[PDB]
Formats: structure tokens, sequence, C-alpha cells
């Protein structure tokens, strides 16, 4: 139907909605409780915790990530140390990379790919007989750079790379953080498997859409990493559930930042001190978006379970240890 030009045809959602459709297919209209949500209007006054990370006594600083991540599940970071030269370079190169000619974006569908590792699709749905959400994306598994040189797109490879290189230590910095008060006082390398293990990055492209409140970027859901980070372009439009409320608060898109939120591998191996919470992508009738999400995870053969530095002073474990691939599969 549409299905053949957006999906067989490998235009996706951006060369549909580059043909300037006044309506929206039936495939993307979500469920009434996800266009409820969108028609939700907000506090006028919530908002998640902002961290600068550029603040010397860095013990304020840590337990700052926490009073953040421990209630809310999320918050931005704004002097992380990652130049925001290579954020833009990021954002640029997804750009042309999404306005190449379709002819050479076929090459990275899961039949064109010459490696699973790196997949180009559009429209997402994890069930059968779902709404579909209005998203093209590039989804890059990391490997090697050698993995990355043979098979990933050549107009944004480099910034890939290097916005990877760049944020990995930011990483490393936030974990050695979150370690406070689950009694984890330096990261080493099991640990640096079970949390940093392995990482996988999209390209999202999220194109005007005609009917925005029918559809959505993401459908209510909770990230099955270890924690994320996310770089959004200056339109945004994250919209996150809270824990105190109840209610959902729309994440404003701050100068030179990251959005760091917490994953399923994190809660779990936290003993649930960590909340990974509830997450939507809104739809824009306006403008196209960009999103460029890093998925920090575990090793996908990595036994997570709760640490046992969480259960050592007599508290009780609430999780089984579960394989991490038998988990999101
Ligand atoms: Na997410």
């Amino acid at each position: 139907e549409v299905t053949d030009f957006v999906v067989y045809k490998g235009n996706g959602v951006k060369g549909l909605s580059e043909t300037g459709i006044k309506a929206l297919p039936e495939q993307y209209i979500q469920p009434l409780e996800e266009r409820l949500i969108n028609k939700f209007v907000n506090e006028t006054d919530e908002a998640i915790p902002v961290i600068d990370m550029s603040n010397p006594d860095e013990d304020r600083v840590a337990e700052a990530v926490c009073d953040a991540a421990e209630k809310w599940g999320f918050f931005q970071v704004i002097n992380h140390g990652v130049p925001l030269e290579v954020l833009d370079d990021v954002k640029a190169a997804t750009h042309k990379f999404f306005n190449l000619p379709v002819e050479e974006k076929r090459k990275f569908t899961k039949e064109n790919s010459l490696s699973t590792t790196v997949r180009f699709g559009t429209s997402f749905s994890p069930l059968a007989e779902q709404a579909l959400e209005w998203k093209d994306y590039l989804s890059l598994f990391f490997v090697s750079e050698a993995e990355a040189e043979q098979f990933w797109p050549d107009i944004c490879r480099n910034e890939t790379l290097e916005y990877i290189n760049k944020s990995k230590k930011m990483v490393r910095r936030l974990l050695e953080y979150l370690g406070k008060n689950l009694n984890v006082k330096e990261l080493d390398e099991t640990k640096e498997s079970l949390f940093m293990g392995s990482i996988r990055v999209n390209l999202n492209y999220y194109p005007i859409c005609p009917n925005p409140d029918l559809t959505v970027g993401v459908g209510r859901h909770s990230d099955v990493s270890s924690l994320t980070i996310l770089l959004q372009d200056q339109i945004g439009g994250l919209h996150v559930r809270s824990l105190a409320s109840g209610n959902w608060v729309h994440v404003p898109p701050v100068a030179g930042s990251f959005v760091i939120n917490i994953g399923d591998a994190m809660q779990i191996m936290s003993n649930g001190l960590y909340k990974s919470v509830e997450h939507r992508v809104l739809a824009n009738g306006y403008n196209n978006r960009i999103s460029v999400p890093i998925f920090v995870n575990p090793k996908p053969e990595s036994v997570i379970g709760p640490l046992p530095e969480v259960i050592a002073n007599g508290e009780e474990p609430i999780y089984r240890d579960v394989l991490y691939s038998d988990y999101v599969k």
C-alpha cells in the first residue's frame, strides 16, 4: 500500500514527508492513550534536573547525579567535557546522510547492508498489528573501527566515531559517579563490561508530520540500556513521565547539552535504586528534527543482576541474574 513506497522501496517517512502529504496514513495512528498525552498540556513549572559538571567540588556533582538518577531517572549535562565542535559535526553528518539520494541509502537496509551491525530502516513497531512510529533511523552497533570502515556510510563515519570517542570518557565519569550510593568507589574491568560492554548508536530523523497529534516519534517505553545519552537538535521533543507528580514533562533542548536517563540494566544491577522510567518522542508538525542517541549497554553475554556491593549490608535481592541477550530478546 503506502508500505511499498515507504518500506519496500526504501523511501522511508522522510521522502514520504517530502511528497507534501496533507494527511497521515492509518499505519501511524497511535492508540488512544498515546493520542491523549499528546493533548496533555503541562504544569508550567516542573523540569528535569540540570547538572553542571565543570563545578570544582566534584563530590556535590556526584550526589547531584543520583539526586537526579534516583528520583527522576533523567538529567541533563551542560559542561561535560565533550568539545562542542564534535556535537555539531555529528548532527550535520546525520542530516547529510538522510539528505543523501535514496539510491545510496537503500544500501544499508537489512537486505542490502553487508553487515547486520549496520542497518538503515524505517517505521518501527515491536509487535504485530500495532501502530508504526513516524521515524527513520540508522542503527549502528559498534564492533571495531575496522567494521566501521567497511560497513558504515562514508558520509558520516568519522564524525560518528569521533563522537563515540569523545563521549566515552564523559560516560566513564558518570559511572564512577553513580557508584556512590552503590558502594562502588572505582570502575573495574568486569563491571566495565557490565556497564560499557557494548555500544550502539542510532542516527534518528523525524520529518515534519501532517497530523502530529495522531502519531508519535517514539511510543511509551523504558530503555533497556545501562544508560543512554541523548544529543538533541534545537527543537527537541522529548517527553518524560515524572515519578513525583506522575505527569509528563517536555524536555527543553539546552545550549550544548546531553540528556542522560537510565536503563533497565542499571536499574537491575542497582537492585531497584535507579529508575528506568517511561518516555516518548512527540511528533512535530512544523519542522524536521534529528536525534543522535548512544545506547550504552552491558555486553550481550553479560549476566546482569543485583551487584554484590548493593546486597552486602543485609538487603535482599529484588532480581534474578539473567542473561542480557535473553532479556532484550
Ligand atoms: Na529511549
